[PDB]
């Protein structure tokens, strides 16, 4: 039936309806997966937003900054999914860097507190999250975080980009723990995707052409308004299906990463 | 299952270790309709694949051959039935003649017999997909495999060449396959105790080369996160099956590492 | 000389074993005149620079320190004399906090650490380089020390992180330095026996992380198709100052490697 | 003095006076290098445009598909060198690929035969050299091809990627060789130089779109028009200065390979 049937998945992430992990969890969900959503501060709006998903599934807070957060997680989703019972999946769909360290504002003149808070959210989190959740993981599970591919440097993305470079490394790491666990840890690298993290002069045609040139350089097309393609992706990593793959990145980005033009 | 009503066309059967044959197997328990295609030695790959899940019809293909590929198209269409189109192909196929591989200075390799090797290893990737496209649904699926030649090693010598022209040949088959709405993709296997394998470390190949593959074989499953079975084709069964189902739709002209992560560990 | 009438800021001498004192060594070597920077320990830094070809301007920089950065340009300014600039700038800077490295596990790193060795080990060439770029010459250079983190290994663990960071950065760095003339690259050394080194293979970071790294060590040496010698910087050294010099005029955002070739080789 | 004073350098490849090879040739003897000039097929014209060098070089016929030519090379070699003397370097810079394998000419349409014969030229003769060339080459010797950033597929460049691709393969392994030797084998991949070459409809605007793509691409910048900067890296990694690398690919192209935008 379901590529998911009967897993037991957290997926963390979900801040508004066009954000990357909340499109995870309705596919996961449609797939037949039991779902933990994990978010972050604004509680009363991320409740709101995931009464819009398929099934209802236990909504508990989690600030990656907070080590209270942290140490009391594995314990708090076993009071969600029940003694005895253990995850399948973990989805980290978590990102942040200070406007500093972004855009137009000058490469250099980011200070290092902003670069560090980011590269704390953005990169060191993964292993802090499969730290906390390892120790409640199935045998064939599955860690998933998402990536953007920063082999080479770009407008805008800035810092950011440092701290993707910093995320590939980290679940390299990771992976070599969470072995020892039978889990496999991964990355999918998207294409870019019209969240609302897309903030991030004439912005608008630009971003518009960012999306005719991806979908160009794209063998097989790309639709910046669309997260499904990535979301199964995702879902792929989390099924039995990719047994063998393991502290690695999967290119869901249209195939634009392999093509120069 | 994963590949229910799917139709997909596998090659590179020859015995029941080949990694094509595990291919199938997965493929049929989740519900695809094959055709299989064969090269040279027919009669054993009836009787092998006679040992498959279900019946599937059984084509002739030689790569290096003109009329062969020219044909397949129309061929597979006898074999699936007018109106219907293949939504997958896996390409299972490598040779590299012994001068090209081994103890075998890697300067003393002809070219002819490199070129040959390059000519069904890496080329063949191309033309098959220039038969097969055409008779391909959107949504489609091309998988070739793939042994990672991004580093030289002992013994592997003009096939890694093959491999690394492989990998390029992909990138430009996927330009061609999108305007098809199919995808193209290699999986990059960890070693597989084929037949061939298991002879080459036993020092079919040279004893030198034997002790080095020995090494590569269990360096391999150290490296790797969740470590390597190297007597197990399923894991990378699975994998293929995977690139042909509608679960990885935005990825093509790329490579999958199903190696147990062991390329993503220096040791 | 290779670097005749160059003006070279050189930081990271802390002892004679020091990638860097072997830099500063052959680039006087080779006519360049130097700036040099230390960190924390001046007494020894003054001691040990006295054992270099010629004697040099010491200057004091925490790249951790923003008042050190931000006179950083004018305390080098009156180290050349007015008028004068700098072609050439050497970041051979890295740090980790222990917890960061050896047995301890990857997991129990707490970011307080990993953050400081990420401001010493990869932004502080960002911040180098913004305090040094507006007194650099048009056909100038920028490089920094590199070690490979493309793929995970043991004990090196989240300075691994930070080097994969340092990359990114310097892709970054060379955006910028190209707007003055100026390149930006990294030379990925292979394995050097430092005196931390040495103290790691005779297990200063525990017993296990010792017997990988020294396992890591001959390997390194096995693969390289030109061998490598742990012993001796001046290679890596001679690579930096190719990079210094006008002879790799249209390389920037990259990293040499100069590693024996090993990491071409899976074995 | 000179960056190669009184190294010995075979430097294949010229045919114009354009050409790649005509630019390393040159470079290369102002730095102090004696050089050993060899060609293929036109070999009066070659003589023609040698003469435009600095210095006097000896000129020797090598086509890389003809194996009587291959044998007879290091004898040849030594004939115009000296007995007792050796080789220092050894530049490959020879590529060919018939038109079918490239520019609009789909890519399915080109037959194997016409492949066959570019990867003969572009890829495997880089072996056939090291393996005519080693044995009178000196320790701390240095072996040289041109490639161009095959790591992703492109318009045009078609089945000459692929070649190129092979080549870095190849490289590799003949590093291996070379080792033996004391000597190093590598590639330089250059940004695109407008040499005859270059002639693989409104080819004229594409191709200065090329120019002005690529150097804004390049952090260091680019132009198309000026071997120089390929010829100079050429140079240093003839040199000492480069005496750890091996098996390797330096990228003369502006930076271009490290920058997505
Ligand atoms: N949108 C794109 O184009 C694109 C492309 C490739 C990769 N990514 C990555 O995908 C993931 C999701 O990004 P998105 O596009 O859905 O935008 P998003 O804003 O909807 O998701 C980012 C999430 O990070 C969470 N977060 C930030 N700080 C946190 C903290 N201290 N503790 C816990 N959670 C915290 C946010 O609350 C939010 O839910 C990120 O890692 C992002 O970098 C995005
Ligand atoms: N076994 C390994 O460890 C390993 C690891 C990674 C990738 N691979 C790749 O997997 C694929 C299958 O190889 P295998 O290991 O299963 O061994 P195999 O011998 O069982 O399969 C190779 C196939 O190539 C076919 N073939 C050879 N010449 C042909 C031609 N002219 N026309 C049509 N078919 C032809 C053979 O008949 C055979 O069925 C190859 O591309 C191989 O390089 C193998
Ligand atoms: N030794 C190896 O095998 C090896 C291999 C590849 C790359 N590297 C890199 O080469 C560089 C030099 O390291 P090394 O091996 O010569 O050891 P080292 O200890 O002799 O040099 C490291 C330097 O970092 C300096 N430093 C630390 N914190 C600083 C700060 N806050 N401000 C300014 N300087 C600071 C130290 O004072 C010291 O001089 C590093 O970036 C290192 O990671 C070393
Ligand atoms: N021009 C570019 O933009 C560019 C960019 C990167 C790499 N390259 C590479 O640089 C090298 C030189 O190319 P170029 O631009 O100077 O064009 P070119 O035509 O001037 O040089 C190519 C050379 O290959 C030689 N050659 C062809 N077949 C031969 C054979 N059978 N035997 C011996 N020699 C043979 C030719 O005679 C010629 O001298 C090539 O390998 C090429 O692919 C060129
Ligand atoms: C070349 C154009 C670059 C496109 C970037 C795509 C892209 C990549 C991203 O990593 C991203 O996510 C963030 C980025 C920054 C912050 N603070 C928070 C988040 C969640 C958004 N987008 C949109
Ligand atoms: C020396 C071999 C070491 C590589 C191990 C993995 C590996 C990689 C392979 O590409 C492979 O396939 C072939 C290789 C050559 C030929 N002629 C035919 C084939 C089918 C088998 N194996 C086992
Ligand atoms: C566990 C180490 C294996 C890596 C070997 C090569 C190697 C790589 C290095 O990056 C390195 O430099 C440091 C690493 C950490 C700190 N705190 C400070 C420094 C200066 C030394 N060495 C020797
Ligand atoms: C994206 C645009 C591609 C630019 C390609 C640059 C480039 C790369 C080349 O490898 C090249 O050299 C040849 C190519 C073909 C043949 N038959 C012979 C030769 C010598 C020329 N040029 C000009
Ligand atoms: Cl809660
Ligand atoms: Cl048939
Ligand atoms: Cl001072
Ligand atoms: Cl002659």
């Amino acid at each position: 039936t379901g590529l998911l049937d009967g897993k037991r998945i957290l997926v963390s992430g979900i801040i508004t309806d066009s954000s990357i992990a909340f499109h995870i969890a309705r596919v996961a969900q449609e797939q037949g997966a039991q779902l933990v959503l994990t978010g972050f501060d604004r509680l009363r709006l991320i409740q709101r937003i995931t009464d819009r998903l398929p099934a209802k599934a236990p909504l508990l807070e989690l600030d990656v900054q907070n080590e209270e957060h942290l140490a009391s997680l594995a314990g708090r989703v076993t009071e969600a999914i029940g003694a005895g019972n253990k995850l399948d999946g973990v989805v980290h769909s978590i990102g942040f860097m200070p406007q500093t360290g972004m855009g137009i504002n000058p490469f250099f003149d980011a200070p290092y507190a902003d670069v560090s808070k980011g590269i704390h959210i953005s990169a060191y989190s993964y292993a802090s999250m499969a730290k906390a959740l390892l120790p409640i993981m199935n045998p064939g599970g599955s860690i998933v975080g998402m990536d953007f591919d920063p082999s080479r440097a770009m407008p805008a993305y800035n810092w950011m980009t440092v701290a993707k470079s910093a995320l590939e490394s980290v679940n390299r790491f990771v992976a070599r723990e969470a072995g020892k666990y039978g889990v496999r840890s991964n990355l999918v690298a998207a294409g870019p995707i019209r969240t609302l993290a897309m903030s991030a002069e004439e912005a608008g045609a630009q971003i518009q052409l960012l999306e005719e040139g991806w979908d160009q350089r794209a063998p097989i097309g790309w639709n910046m308004k669309d997260a499904t393609p990535v979301a199964k992706t995702v879902c792929a990593l989390l099924s039995d299906w990719l047994p063998a793959t393991t502290g690695d990145i999967i290119y869901a980005d249209g195939g634009a990463h392999t093509q120069l033009l």
